[PDB]
């Protein structure tokens, strides 16, 4: 119907003004663009000269995306240019925004939207998308964007913006990707009162009706696209989102990246802190700022590292202790302990903590790892403490956003005079002390982890993710660590860098998964290296000069 | 490009307007969000995320946005707030944003015909995918209005001119062309602009420019046909008058620079004669400029004097006009053409007033407050209801103000501006929007089959405009209808065309109306969606 | 959506092996057709070839329709090429036996079914054909397929067949063609016991709802395309064909091929008989075998152009006489006469025949025109006695099918001595007679008005038919007719240069209608043969290569 050229009518073949003059001449495009022939390179730099030009994230925003409906080519060419700057643009924190602000106006399909209105007819839904190869699922229900909570189908933009880093950091194919979006209703209750707002008009089901509808969402993208779709949940209640990894892992090629991939990276940033205090894991205690998700995420996939370093898991389980706004977990407190929790409530020493502080000066932990989400409460004297108590005290301030971290960079370094190893979720800038030294410190961002171990698994046609997978990729994101990195105080590689890293991560995986047969692409590759780079998407434009050449043409016909 | 034809054509798609049953049996269930939504809301959504936007060029860039993904939608929000965006989709936002952003294609804004395709221009035309053509629009880009040359920066320009045909008087978008004709710039900016859009050479002024101009004409006229509307749009002055001399008598082509400028300008001084009721014969017009606006605007004031009963010679006897060089006197310094000197028969502008003693002085310089307080006290002087049109744009270009013009009066001055401004006893001051007179004028040649535009035309549309006018209005020196009704203006206006090209054998539309507001009504373009729905239904109730 | 490049795959532009080297590589279908590149004229060649080996005329019909569908210039060229033995495969009489022998199995759509079923529902009938200008629908209901009878659904070959030659003859659009059948059931009473039959299983209605779905359809498709939108009826049952001409024909831009161009172009072989006749129009007599729709038609017409030559209406009508099956149509008689009758019902003669033969000799008309649609009448008694009343007798045998005609040609020429005017409605071969003289014998086939007449009023934008136009539609056939032609006793032009002689009519028709004010396409031409010439379509392939060429010979 959408009468013209269909090369430059589809954003997937779109080149605009980087089509050539032949190929203008030959595809019946002549007249159709300027009369300037451009490369890619031009067409960057006057995208980025006039991102400059635009004041707010959202208007960023809103530019940027567009491009992603016109030239998909240029869209991923821009975003890999200037990733570490336009990450924080295309998904968190701004992409929970957009929607909320200004909505949308459709032409081209964002992704699927099932509701709970549609149950009994999902598959039909799946069969109206027109790609016919996916090979990654990002999937929400929007119940816990995070940052902000339940927005409803105002959060189908988190699984868009998960999928354009899945494309720009590891080379994932943007025509393979699939973002989802599962309406079940919303309890917010001014989405409920707005005209405007795009979903149902009714409370979330919490009924049976809401496992039903997961479950044929499940069913019917593995029906159409195969058992070994990668199916990637993300911002999910906290409930919704370990029994749905519980419930799906050994049965579909699935992962939860807020509790999974969080692990991971953690992980990375303490065994990059261990390069520095490399006394025996023996030795090492683990003290948590709260007890919740990303806690326990990151507390079982540190016992499965332990475990691998010559402690039994119940040894390793002791190691680590966790405080939450109730206090610290000990057997037999009044505040409520889940069945997740419970390895790491431990029987009360001699002495009961009131307060963090107190829980550092009588467990004495060598790290401190905050994911409460409640403000500074690594206070001056808890950093202090811990100065005290270790000569290189490990300080991990995960919580996001900036306001909501335990504490700054400057108040780690500053007060533990330069010799903490602190890492955090939000982005800190260098820290100068009075004395010269100058501290770089580096952000556990998930995006170091998803991207790799989404390739290698896709690559490796890998059917089930188990927990080691990302025990593997935190070891590999690590090794990537120069000692000049490390000498200037990072525990991780830069963010400049995160399409190599997440390469480097897909191929090591990919090295395991095959050791470990978890694998079913066969025949097997020698060279690892070699197979992942020859397989990762490029954002260089191909040319679509149709072949024009000489017949020899030398007997007549009679 | 994979989905459904009907959702990714702006021509047909709905957006979250597909009804449900829509969405479930053309194949879009689960491709658009749980909601039905109407026009209606979508609009709102789009005012909502408008005014919470500030600079013009975001704003422009916003609702060009959506021409590309929901026309109808486009195309009611245009019609929703017409005067506020008229500016920002058209003159002065739109030369702007090409200079200052560029653009990121997907879908063509129209034809690029460049000296480097002469001899393959009909190729290009054949390359456009519309098959029914009606309204062209072309620029060179040589003359934007306030910008001057910005070559091919300057496609903007026939972009938003069509959308004003579409949003002002219902000519179908799909039989609408924007033409860039691209022989070079002479604008040393853009020659060194890594980021400019189009031939990095000096402007073509040799026979090839008049060469490709031809071409161009033929090959647009050998695909859609003798009667195909064509008009021409910022060309440099010489180029602008010699190509609607060369042009007009065969082909359908008018240029609204000359002839809608003429005809709006007009219709003011027209609106200024029913409250003054001066005797025709008493009338002296003087011009400040004698450029492409004067002469345009003073050939249609003679034509005007002449069907009431002047002479041509008497009627141009009573038009003088004062240059940049003084006074155009017979053997004066400065040079005098052939089109100036029908109008050719004091040191300052100041001294013509009071020696000439004019009743009407028209701003058409560009140079800034040529008409000084002095200016004015001296026309409120000689008159007791002095005309004085400051016509210059932009606003800071303007002769004088509205403030200015009553004040200095005593509010007795009949006062019309190119330029925007407040009512100021209040006086609510007219402009004089050449965007009066294009639409309608467009619609009834196209409707009517017309194959030539005469001046006549013009005058008519100027006549049709003034009427519109209520006695309330004019009570309150209002010169023009409020720019609001400017789509019920726009058809009032086709309607009196109408009925003129068919009363002097300039229409080829037959059968001919016995009713001509019903035909051009009943013509117009809808931005309403229609029904997508498939029809259902059961059959009655085999060896 | 069918994979492969659209140019190829749409018959309307696809050239098969014509399509050059060049335009092969530069739209992607290098491969994907033998390495070798022919022209029209081969591929004509090799169709031509083929169709020799082709027996029956069911077989040739069926190969020479699968190429409409696959490469319509072709097509069009080989209809053009062997136009005169081709027009009797793909029309009257092989085109109604098709769809009996073998049905057919569908990809692309022939044409539009409306059945009684859709009453209500037209509009999104007429919505779902693929062309937005349509120009020329033919539609039946399949009630009176010529020789043939109540085929029901299986008449969709009709206007299919019909349409092929408005756009083989006269060059008008294949595009902006639209064959219709309607579906209201069948009385054959074979078909309604046929499990391979593809339409209702109901006898015909017959109610208000037939009526009511024939004003749905007139009322769909000029709602979607034009009031000025050209709508012929063919093979309607006599009454329904005519009722509906009468209602249709001043509201609509409609005509009625069975009736009109019938009426036409026996007018035109009747004019050309009266330039070798040179006797005075209020001399002739003319007596018609039979008294029903084409003997009225065919009457009516002659009583125009003989009013038009200076007799009253009356004085004409009195120079016409009919014989039915129960005898002459004479005043006061037993048998009915209805009101249609009435004018050419006179004062009974002297004696009132009992036979044909009889009534030649009381009567001895200059003419006689069999269109009794009952087999050999024209006894050689009756050829006898019109040559020894005339010294050039007149006789038209137009009765249909072939078995049915009145007399063959081999019998007018050798009775009557060489003597007799002839033509039919059925395909006689030349007839040589002893002392060596070849007589080639006229046939009246509607093909030589119907195109000409269509041309010129759709580029007139003409919005009502009168009979006018026919009758200056026959004046323009005859006028075609060379002074050799004349001597040899030929009543019409050739059918092997029916393009010519098309065009030739909708120049005359073209003139005609801009003269009377029925045309509406202004500016008018100066030259009405140019403005035709110049719009007919064209069956030679187009290039569709790329326009590729180099620029002349940037800041960093
Ligand atoms: N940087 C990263 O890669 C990353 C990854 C995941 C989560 N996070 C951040 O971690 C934080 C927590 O996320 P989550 O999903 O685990 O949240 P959650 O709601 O699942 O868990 C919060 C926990 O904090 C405890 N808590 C709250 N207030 C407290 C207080 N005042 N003192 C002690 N404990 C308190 C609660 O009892 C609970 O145990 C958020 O800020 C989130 O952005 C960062
Ligand atoms: N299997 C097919 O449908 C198909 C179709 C055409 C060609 N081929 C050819 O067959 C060979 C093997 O086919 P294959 O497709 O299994 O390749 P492969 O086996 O090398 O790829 C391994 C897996 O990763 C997927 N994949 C590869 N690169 C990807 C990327 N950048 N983003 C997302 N997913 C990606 C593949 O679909 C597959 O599941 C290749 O030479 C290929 O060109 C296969
Ligand atoms: N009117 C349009 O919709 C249209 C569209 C595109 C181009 N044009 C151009 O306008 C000029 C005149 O075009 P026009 O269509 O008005 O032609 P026209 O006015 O010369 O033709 C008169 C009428 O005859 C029809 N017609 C012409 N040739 C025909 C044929 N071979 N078969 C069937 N119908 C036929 C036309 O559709 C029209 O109704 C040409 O230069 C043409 O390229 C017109
Ligand atoms: N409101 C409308 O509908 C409308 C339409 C067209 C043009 N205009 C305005 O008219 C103005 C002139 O446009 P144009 O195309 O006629 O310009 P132009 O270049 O064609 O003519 C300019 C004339 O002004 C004279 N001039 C310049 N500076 C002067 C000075 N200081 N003193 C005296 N004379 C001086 C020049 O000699 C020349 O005769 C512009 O500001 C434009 O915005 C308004
Ligand atoms: N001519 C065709 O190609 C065509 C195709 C399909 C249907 N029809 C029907 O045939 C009849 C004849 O219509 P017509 O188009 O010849 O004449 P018209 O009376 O409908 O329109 C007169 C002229 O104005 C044009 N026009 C009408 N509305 C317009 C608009 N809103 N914007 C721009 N141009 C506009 C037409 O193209 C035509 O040139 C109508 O009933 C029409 O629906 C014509
Ligand atoms: N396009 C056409 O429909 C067309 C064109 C030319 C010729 N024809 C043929 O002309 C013939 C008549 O068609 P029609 O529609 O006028 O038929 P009809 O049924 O309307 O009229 C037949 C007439 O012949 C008379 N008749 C029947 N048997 C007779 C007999 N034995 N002796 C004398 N008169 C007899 C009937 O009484 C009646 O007057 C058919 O063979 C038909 O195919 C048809
Ligand atoms: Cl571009
Ligand atoms: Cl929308
Ligand atoms: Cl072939
Ligand atoms: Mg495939
Ligand atoms: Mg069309």
């Amino acid at each position: 119907k959408e009468k013209g050229k269909p090369l430059m009518l589809n954003p997937r073949t779109n080149k605009g003004m980087a089509f050539t003059l032949q190929e203008r001449q030959m595809l019946g495009l002549q007249g159709l663009l300027p009369p300037k022939i451009e490369t890619q390179d031009i067409q960057a730099l006057r995208f980025h000269r006039n991102l400059k030009k635009m004041t707010s994230p959202l208007e960023k925003y809103i530019y940027i995306m567009g491009i992603q409906e016109r030239n998909e080519k240029l869209f991923y060419r821009i975003l890999q240019d200037d990733i570490e700057s336009l990450m924080p643009i295309v998904y968190t924190p701004t992409v929970g925004l957009a929607c909320s602000q200004y909505g949308h106006i459709f032409r081209r399909p964002k992704g699927l939207f099932i509701s709970i209105s549609d149950r009994g007819h999902v598959r039909s839904i799946v069969d109206n998308w027109p790609e016919n190869h996916v090979k990654a699922v990002v999937v929400t229900d929007g119940e816990r964007i995070l940052g902000l909570g339940d927005l409803g189908v105002y959060g189908m933009g988190i699984p868009v913006g998960k999928l354009c880093l899945y494309t720009a950091c590891a080379g994932i194919r943007p025509d393979r990707c699939l973002p989802v979006c599962i309406d079940v209703g919303t309890d917010n209750i001014a989405l409920l009162k707005d005209p405007f707002y795009m979903g149902l008009y009714q409370k979330r089901d919490r009924t049976q009706q809401y496992d039903d509808l997961i479950d044929e969402f499940m069913k019917a993208i593995t029906d159409r696209y195969g058992r070994n779709t990668l199916i990637q949940f993300e911002d999910f209640g906290n409930h919704n989102a370990f029994r749905f990894l519980r419930k799906y892992r050994e049965k579909y090629c699935t992962f939860n990246d807020d509790i999974q991939g969080t692990a991971a990276v953690a992980l990375a940033g303490l065994l990059a802190a261990q390069k520095v205090i490399s006394k025996p894991i023996s030795e090492h205690k683990i003290l948590f700022l709260g007890a919740g998700e990303a806690a326990l995420g990151i507390a079982n996939l540190i016992v499965m590292s332990m475990v691998e370093n010559g402690l039994s898991e119940q040894e390793a389980q002791k190691k680590i202790w966790m405080f939450d706004k109730y206090g610290l977990l000990v057997k037999g407190r009044k505040a409520k302990i889940d069945s997740y929790q419970e390895p790491f409530t431990h029987s009360a020493p001699e002495s009961i903590p009131d307060t963090f502080e107190d829980a550092v000066n009588i467990l004495k932990p060598s790290t401190i790892i905050g994911v409460a989400g409640a403000g500074r409460l690594f206070t001056p004297d808890v950093i202090r403490a811990m100065a005290s108590i270790n000569e290189r005290p490990v300080i991990f301030a995960l919580s996001n956003p900036t306001a909501q971290a335990e504490c700054t960079a400057e108040e780690a370094y500053t007060l533990t005079e330069g010799r903490c190893l602190f890492a955090s979720g939000s982005p800190f800038g260098p820290v100068k002390l009075t004395d010269g030294r100058v501290f770089t410190p580096g952000q556990g961002n998930n995006v170091y982890i998803f991207p790799g171990v989404a390739l290698a698994v896709i690559l490796c046609n890998t059917r089930h993710i188990s927990d080691s997978v990302f025990l593997e990729a935190a070891k590999a994101l690590t090794s990537q660590l120069t000692d000049e990195e490390l000498a200037q105080g990072r525990l991780y590689p830069p963010l400049a860098n995160i399409q190599e890293v997440s390469i480097n991560i897909a191929i090591k995986v990919t090295e395991y998964l095959y050791a470990n047969k978890m694998a079913f692409r066969y025949p097997e590759p020698e060279d690892k290296a070699k197979y992942v780079k020859e397989r990762t998407w490029r954002s260089e434009y191909d040319s679509l000069l149709p072949d024009v050449y000489e017949w020899p043409e030398s007997s007549s016909p009679p």
